[PDB]
Order: C-alpha cells, then structure tokens, then sequence
C-alpha cells in the first residue's frame, strides 16, 4: 500500500501500473490517472466509482480474459459435499455462458457462494451479465482500497 501523496506524484506510467492488478481494464486505470491529484482517499474512491459505473459486456468480457477456467490449474463429508458441489456449480456455469464464474468471495462463506453460485444459474444471459459485472465492480473496488491509503 502506497500514500496517496504518493499515488498523486507517480508519473502516469506508474501511476497505471499501480492500478493495473484492480482490473484488467486499461481505461479505468488511465481515467483515474488522468483525473490526478486526488485530495482524499474517500474521494478517489467515489471517482473510482463513477468511472466503473458505465462499464458494460465488453468491458466485462476484457476484464475476465486471462481468467483460468475449470481444468486449468491442475494441482495433479459436509466439506467433501459442498467441494464437490462448488466444482459442479462452477463446471455448469462455465459450460452455460462461456465464462468464469466470478464473485467478490470475501465475506462470503463456501456455503454462501454455492448459493449465489446456484441462483444465478436461474439467470437469463441479460440478468447474468448484469451481476456479473456488480462483481466485478465490487472486487475492483476492494482491491482498489487494499492499494491507496490516507
């Protein structure tokens, strides 16, 4: 974690790179970059809000590219239940819309993801994006907070 002093008199190369690992959507990073220097935390935060605000199905698609699906990181009871359940889920939801099943997990127990795991499969594509995107707005959010202090 960095000042926000600091953050405010990176150049803009530094600056992005800083941002980079929030999202991998380089237009958001440069956004806030461009709109340097942020008098407070709380107030980069809202800016960094409102510039996420409009993201939509591309942006969600280009955030998520390099995202190892099922089967890509091969490593070679009630828990066993809900592992198998939680790997189930995720095998149906990658299978039905051609994408990670992405979550803001902390906070949330393995039980709580399969049941949010388990409803948005109800989802029309539309309704799916949608969420998916929150997600994606809420974990960027939170990593932003774990980057930039006072």
């Amino acid at each position: 974690m960095i000042a926000l002093s600091q953050f405010n008199s990176l150049s803009k190369d530094e600056a992005a790179g800083l941002l980079a690992p929030c999202v991998a959507l380089p237009a958001w990073g440069e956004t806030l970059v461009s709109l340097r220097p942020f008098a407070s935390r709380h107030a980069l935060l809202q800016t960094a809000r409102e510039a996420m605000a409009n993201w939509g199905e591309d942006e969600l698609n280009a955030a998520l590219s390099a995202h190892p699906r099922i089967g890509e990181k091969p490593t070679g009871s009630e828990n066993e239940r809900l592992a198998q359940a939680l790997r189930e889920g995720n095998a149906r939801y990658e299978a039905r819309f051609g994408r990670v099943f992405l979550i803001r997990a902390k906070g949330r127990s393995g039980e709580e993801i399969l049941q949010a795991l388990t409803r948005r499969l109800q989802h029309t594509a539309d309704e799916e994006v949608a969420e998916a995107l929150a997600q994606l707005r809420e974990i960027t959010m939170l990593r932003l907070e774990g980057a930039i202090g006072e």
